[PDB]
């Protein structure tokens, strides 16, 4: 097969599908960016066996196709290049058992040795039995919020995902750890297909990589146990973790009397700064509200460091004294973006509610439950 | 005042009370108070006063603020010898033709403590006080808790004796139903008089005699005193987070179980070291995986278990610690969901008042937790 | 000791001397900022045994003192504030307490006087250098550095100073720096080898600009002045390499091309090099450079013409293709000459173009040899 | 690659080389060769590398970069039983992992790159000594406590080795110890002089026995090759000159004490808790049959004043020792008497066991006076 291609258009290309290829040589054909070109048309795979990313480009041709073609080497090599037309020639070797990828530039030539493409599997006929539409820049938001930055809880299969819900009216966007719940929902992403499924992390992450800010619609449909994602030129494949997400709704407290209204920053920072002086394991910080002061105290028995601070902020409710982990705390607050939050509590043994003050587009919130720390005999029954 | 004892029961003395020395100047020092051949030892942080008595040879009395590091490391520096002790402000130590002198601070600047006017009392054989310690001290605990949980709760009435223990993983409920008192007293012990205690207390059958006051705890056990301030509030209601149906009982042998938590926890992520355990049958998949390094265990333990297919995670620092202290070579851990407690009793061992409850919480993402 | 400062102008000085705490020091002490505090100037000391730095600020006090200070966290520490003034008291286990408004915190410290002083440097020689050439100097020399702790002269920088120049030599072997200038002239002559290391840490610190950096020398340790830092690095011992042996006299066949041209064409053709020695084989005839490249274990092949500059005999060369990158992305004149003799022998870079008057620079690469 | 290997022998060879891993991350593995049914292994902090070897079940070679702490610890929580271990592709991400299998139960460790791991270089061997495995270990157990901690004067933090036709001197110093160790039964043809550093060579005593088995020592410009049974180890010299080590040491001392080690050893130790906290300072007065040891703190008022009988024949003395100094020094002797010669009470007194030396073996331990 032979086409002619402008390299920046190639190189966008491979740069999109390539974040699926993880450098495993455990199956080795997976390694590659699987080729076909059909009509002017240059169709490119990659898949790690789990999720397969797919982009086309138009070429130029008069020819057909199928290739395999090492993905990390050819990026690279078109990555050295400029902007120029470039021309491919799959041609047999001279001397050997397969098949070379020549790359013509002027007087200068090329040669990738390609894999057996007889090799890399076809994918699956999709049969759709349902699908949602979601704005693109909707979808990203939503990744935004609910993938933490750490993860280190050995969770149970349907809560080491993240949870989609679409109905009718509205589409609800779920993720947990051991100390943190996300709630993330739009009751301007209306669907007639009520559906619900859970994304691993792993293509979660991927897709947010190539998932533009724009009002460009994606479709998601779904068979038996995959989502298969459509967005310009690009599908992106996935298996759905199996099972049923828990009744998230049920673990967020009814009643939160104790409001901290507080400058986000300032919460963030200082907390940052507390949990300096604590012990390295546990990281942790008491919160002592009263009247309009935040007291946050951490303390490191073993290494003898302690820090006290005094935040104005404010707090109509009852004293409280309540210890969270910082580290899942901050990070939540690294989520948002607004210049205030509010904290919601009850009592000490239950979640603080996070919500931002500002900045929510009109049919957009988010609820974010932080865990506190509690000693077993006080857990809630 | 001088007097005459051997180096080794000094040093036995001293070592006693010496737990407390960590604060302001004066509370570095022992209190010696000699009367009547009887020399008094007083050691104290400002909360906990630690106290002994031994005998010695003497003609008069006095009082005197003896450096304690300094004065342990010299009678430590000693063999077994009779050595004399003169208070001049100086203390001379006097060894045949050898002398030695230490700086003394002014006794009159040690703290007295106020006379101790006790309203309640329980009494309490040293072996079983010495017991419920082993099962509620925790070798390690980083949680900061809330101040009633940092704290072991005793609870004496007419019918038995509670001693319970919490952090964000474990519960303990230790429960004598052969200590009976007349006296009902709830009372929560800060944790750091609590271990100095248990490396005083032996295994005897002598009495330890708990008094009480407002809010003070005065320990007599043969001749040591502890006088403890307690921790004011009241302990949470721990019965109600223990689960009343648990249908499945997991019986498995402790050392093989704790063994491999051991092993298995070291392919998990340092920070959070946790375990899932899967049962079904009458085997245990134990599984730890470490996403950031890709480190992986997967381990089979034959056991007995007759119950429903459970997929449960638990850090494991805290349930082999609390393995660790059990006795018995057979546990029960007895569960009910995921995100719910197991509960840990030993299968042989107790004698036939004393019963050991031990809630492990398991490791649940919060939106499956309980409601 | 209490001193008030302002936290960014204290970050930016621990920022300067922490750079030679590598963490794991296997004396504990020096793992500490030493502050020593005089007459309004916070002096403040960093060393891994071998090398010291140090750097002052001016700073609000009433007294004076001398203080370790645990590194990583305190630099953390300060790190988590904003510019806001900073009180710090040191309250003698020893602690610093850290005053914000209504804030406090404390910091557990080290014993002062634990923290070794370093001798009193009694200098018999010294030189000057404008900060800008010296770190040119650097920047030129320190990637060519060997990495081999089995010939310590060659993991450092030769430093040459007379009346007419000063002269800096790097080498591993296998490249080649002579860097030279001829508008840096002492007195003193001296000749030394400075560790790469210490190198390292002062090329970040060092600014480019033409205000001068003293080095003073006593038996085998440079002192570095410049502005309010002071480096005091040993010296290493023994004779570097008689390098100018492997320059030959004649380098008829030379080459001369754009920079980025080679560079880039370079950085291409070594995708497909051998992953064993990363080879580009150079033919050059009349005034065309071919480039080879191919990998015999995985059949990957780049064959490149570049139009260019050579007056020569028929050459085919091979030269690594990660040393040369590094190399030619090093240099930043327009063009390069690259002057060789026979295939097994070194190609000599030099930039055309972009030096200044008294400044010369030589990067020889030697070849690749193989059967 | 694929082989089984005992348990213990894996964590004997393990441990035997892991002392060298400190906190380069390329550095923190083991390498793994495999060749032929012998596992060879290999540590390294990148000046000091120890190699071991054992026998293997396999029929495959190959090369591994393990990761060390966890890996010894993964084979630390088996007991004594096969292991099989089979390298197998990453199934994630671009490294490889080391499969552990333990009949029903995997485990998994990822490695690093085994191809980053540096090579052994090529030793060029001028020059080599033996010495019997015990001899050399002996040697090391008398004399690196005398080694300096501090990295000033870095040839002071090694031990120097001298050979020659008749005998072999090992030396160690910090200007206020000296111990000179000396045999007359170690012989070879080859005179040599080279000064070991200190981390290497407590590692090395702790991995020879006891026994007559050769140690050779090759070296080149600056590395020592030592080989025993299956154990390699490579270690840079210190360059520089010693000092001249045998002008301090008096010729002619004749005022000697004779006493048990273990009461001037404990009367020091018991002495020295009452001495200057700056120089911990301890006075001998000798005169006829006694000893008058003397400490005293004039800043805390502490005193000590101990007479010792014992076996003195010479002038009336009155010399001043850090206790310190002097206490870690008997500490290190065995024999049952010492004797300390003394000249003047500014010149050292040298102390030397009275018994259990084998014939061509002495011992001397120099200290310098306090004055
Ligand atoms: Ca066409
Ligand atoms: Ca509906
Ligand atoms: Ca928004
Ligand atoms: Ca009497
Ligand atoms: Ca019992
Ligand atoms: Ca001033
Ligand atoms: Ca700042
Ligand atoms: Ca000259
Ligand atoms: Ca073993
Ligand atoms: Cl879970
Ligand atoms: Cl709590
Ligand atoms: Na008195
Ligand atoms: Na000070």
């Amino acid at each position: 097969m032979k086409f002619i291609v402008a390299s920046g258009e190639l190189q966008k290309a491979l740069q999109t599908v390539s974040g699926v290829i993880s450098g495993s040589q455990s199956r080795p054909i997976l390694e590659n960016f699987l080729f076909e070109l059909e009509n002017d048309n240059l169709k490119i795979t990659a898949s790690d066996g789990e999720t397969t990313l797919i982009t086309s480009i138009p070429v130029k041709s008069e020819n057909n196709g199928r290739m395999a073609v090492p993905a990390k080497m050819f990026l690279d090599v078109i990555k050295s290049f400029g902007d120029q037309p470039l021309t491919f020639v799959e041609k047999e070797s001279e001397n050997g058992i397969g098949s070379l990828l020549e790359i013509l530039d002027e007087k200068d030539n090329y040669f990738v040795a390609l894999d057996n493409a007889e090799d890399y599997p076809e994918l699956p006929e999709f049969d759709a039995s349902k699908s949602v539409k979601i704005q693109a820049g909707i979808l990203s938001e939503a990744l935004v919020n609910t993938l933490f930055a750490t993860s280190n809880d050995s969770l149970r299969p349907v809560m080491t995902g993240v949870l989609f819900q679409f109905n009718e009216n509205e589409a609800n966007f779920v993720s947990t750890d051991s100390h943190r719940l996300v709630v993330y929902n739009r009751k301007d992403v209306m669907n007639v297909d009520n559906i619900e499924f859970i994304m691993p992390k792993k293509p979660l992450a991927i897709i947010k990589n190539i998932l533009s800010n724009t009002d460009d619609e994606v479709l998601i449909e779904f068979n038996e146990n995959m989502a298969k994602f459509s967005f310009q030129d690009n599908i992106w494949i996935c298996r759905l973790i199996d099972g049923k997400y828990p009744n998230y709704t049920a673990v967020i407290p009814k009643e939160n009397p104790n409001v901290l209204t507080i400058n986000r920053n300032l919460l963030l920072s200082s907390i940052r700064r507390a949990s300096i002086f604590s012990n390295k394991s546990t990281n942790q910080v008491r919160f002592k509200l009263s009247g309009n002061l935040l007291h946050l105290h951490a303390e490191d028995t073993e290494y003898a460091n302690k820090a006290d601070m005094q935040i104005p902020c404010e707090y109509n409710g009852e004293d409280i004294n309540i210890g969270f982990s910082s580290k899942f705390l901050t990070e939540m607050l690294s989520v948002l973006g607004s210049d205030d939050i509010t904290m919601k509590m009850s009592q000490p043994n239950r979640p603080g509610i996070i919500e931002p003050v500002d900045g929510l587009e009109e049919n957009e919130s988010i609820l974010m439950l932080s865990m506190p720390v509690i000693g077993l005999a006080g857990h809630h029954h």
